């Protein structure tokens, strides 16, 4: 785009700062960091499985805040998969991530089944995670609830997509152009 429509998404981000920059919401790399990077993924989605490893390497360079927003629209394998990742956090916000980038790795559509496959190969007891979905079931709604609405208030119409400061990256971006953005940032 340019210049004027970037200043649009500027004062957007500072309207719904509260909400993009949400504290419970899962998040990797340095809580302190002023660089704080928000993306907004659907497990089922191309793009998202494809950024997955820019992702990991944009958080392991060590200088900003990763938040996740689990923000599924692509239908009801993708609601599961949502849900099953908050149900991880709750129970340990260590293997948010694991579950995040094995979701991102399976390659074909969720299944019940397949979500469990995950859960299992990242350490976590079925049980822990069958009492987690359960137990946290109303603010795993919300939150899923908080971010649909949230990429809906930002207009962007799908996932991809990734803030880092007063700027908005859509779909697969390139990881030099993320990497410029936090240095300059820092």
């Amino acid at each position: 785009s340019n210049a004027a429509r970037d200043n649009v998404t500027k004062s957007k981000i500072s309207q719904y700062k509260d909400q993009i920059f949400d504290l419970t919401y899962p998040y990797s790399g340095n809580e302190n960091s002023s660089v704080i990077a928000v993306g907004f993924l659907d497990y089922s989605c191309g793009h998202c499985k494809a950024i997955k490893n820019d992702i990991k390497q944009l958080i392991n360079d060590g200088k900003i805040k990763y938040i996740f927003r689990d923000a599924p629209i692509l239908g009801n394998a993708s609601l599961k998969a949502a849900k099953s990742a908050l149900a991880v956090y709750f129970l340990d916000k260590e293997k948010y991530f694991d579950f995040h980038h094995a979701a991102l790795s399976h390659k074909g559509e969720f299944s019940d089944e397949s979500i469990l496959d995950i859960v299992k190969n990242i350490g976590i007891d079925e049980d822990d995670f069958n009492d987690s979905i359960k137990d946290n079931a109303d603010k795993i709604e919300q939150m899923i609830n908080n971010s649909r609405l949230l990429v809906r208030d930002l207009g962007v119409g799908g996932t991809p997509f990734l803030i880092i400061g007063d700027s908005l990256f859509v779909g697969a971006t390139d990881l030099n152009v993320l990497r410029k953005k936090v240095d300059e940032l820092s």
